[PDB]
């Protein structure tokens, strides 16, 4: 017998966009999305059973927070910059969701920081620096290239777009991800 397979169309959608060059999962997300919060420890789950060698990479999206948005992406791509992820994503979801507190300016955007002890010159070469530019720039046109529609979106090598509803279990759509994960 040969086994069923995941089917496009139902699991998963081919973008327009060019294969990664090596495996790889984005997720697509707000800190402003109740839903993306609600997704963390599913996504913590995911990571810790990707295949050795994929990488995962968050992928933050302006739309949300009115004129905050972008602010906001570059807070995001600030975490990725001074390598405080793990303590800031979290801080960040829980000042917007549990707190209720979001910023209402750029100014409150870095007091955030600051009152978790991230240094405050460090913050402001990175916040207005080039390496966050640039990763806010890729969030942006990587969201507009792959045509996604919302927040959250799990994007697989560039290219396969994750059917989530589709999935009946957790585990099948662990199974979905790192099937896609061999696709090119």
């Amino acid at each position: 017998s040969n086994a069923a397979q995941f089917k496009e169309g139902e699991h998963y959608q081919v973008l327009k966009t060019p294969a990664s060059s090596s495996p790889v999962v984005s997720e697509f997300f707000s800190f402003y999305c109740p839903h993306c919060n609600t997704f963390e420890p599913i996504i913590a789950q995911l990571k810790q059973q990707l295949p050795e060698g994929a990488k995962f990479q968050k992928n933050h999206v302006s739309f949300m927070g009115g004129n905050m948005g972008q602010a906001m992406s570059k807070a995001y791509a600030t975490m990725i910059a001074l390598e405080v992820e793990d303590k800031m994503v979290p801080v960040m979801f829980n000042r917007i969701h549990t707190l209720r507190k979001p910023p209402k300016d750029e100014q409150e955007l870095r007091q955030i920081f600051l009152d978790e002890g991230i240094d405050a010159a460090k913050f402001d070469a990175a916040y207005n620096g080039f390496a966050v530019d640039s990763m806010v720039h890729r969030f942006d046109k990587q969201f507009q290239d792959s045509g996604l529609t919302g927040v959250p979106a799990v994007v697989v090598n560039n290219r396969y777009l994750v059917q989530g509803q589709s999935a009946k279990s957790l585990d099948e759509y662990f199974d979905l991800v790192n099937y896609l994960l061999t696709l090119k």
